[PDB]
């Protein structure tokens, strides 16, 4: 079935528990194999260790950029970055997991956990899963964000993976 991925993260270094994601490889198989192999690290590079850089309270939680770890970079299992796979699976509320980008067609790595409801960005984003369990370590991360997106912690995926 759907890949379901976890991220463990700390926060100032101490664990706030573990997301787990379903990624919706029967809606957006490319998307999602591009995370799930991010999780898993398995070619060699991906998200463990790299942080939650950009958290905006009510609206939503974004991590991925492994390379810069500041919001320019990241980078998919395909190269730099990829096309916007279908825009079906839409930011339906809090959980929705979703692709960050730079405009059309520049998903890298870089992804966002909703914490509300973000219809503005559907067709704009690639939603490519959701929260299965932890949304109480997203609220944590959120709480931890403010209007610009700097967080108040040093938010980090310390492991994720791939649990099925
Ligand atoms: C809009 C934005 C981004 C972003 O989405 N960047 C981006 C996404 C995907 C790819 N492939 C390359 C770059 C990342 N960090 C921050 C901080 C901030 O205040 N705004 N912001």
């Amino acid at each position: 079935g759907n890949p379901l991925v976890y991220l463990d993260v700390d926060a100032n270094g101490k664990p706030l528990g573990r997301v787990v994601l379903e990624l919706k490889a029967d809606v957006v198989p490319k998307t999602a194999e591009n995370f799930r192999a991010l999780c898993t690290g398995e070619k060699g590079f991906g998200y463990k260790g790299s942080t939650f850089h950009r958290v905006i309270p009510s609206f939503m939680c974004q991590a991925g950029d492994f390379t810069n770890h500041n919001g320019t970079g990241g980078k998919s299992i395909y190269g730099s970055r990829f096309p916007d796979e279908n825009f079906t699976l839409k930011h339906v509320g809090p959980g929705v997991l979703s692709m960050a980008n730079a405009g059309p067609n520049t998903n890298g790595s870089q992804f966002f956990i909703c914490t509300i409801k973000t219809d503005w960005l559907d067709g704009k984003h690639v939603v490519f899963g959701h929260v299965i369990e932890g949304m109480d370590v997203v609220k944590k991360i959120e709480s931890f964000g403010s209007k610009s997106g700097r967080t108040s912690k040093k938010i980090v995926i310390t492991d994720c993976g791939q649990l099925s």
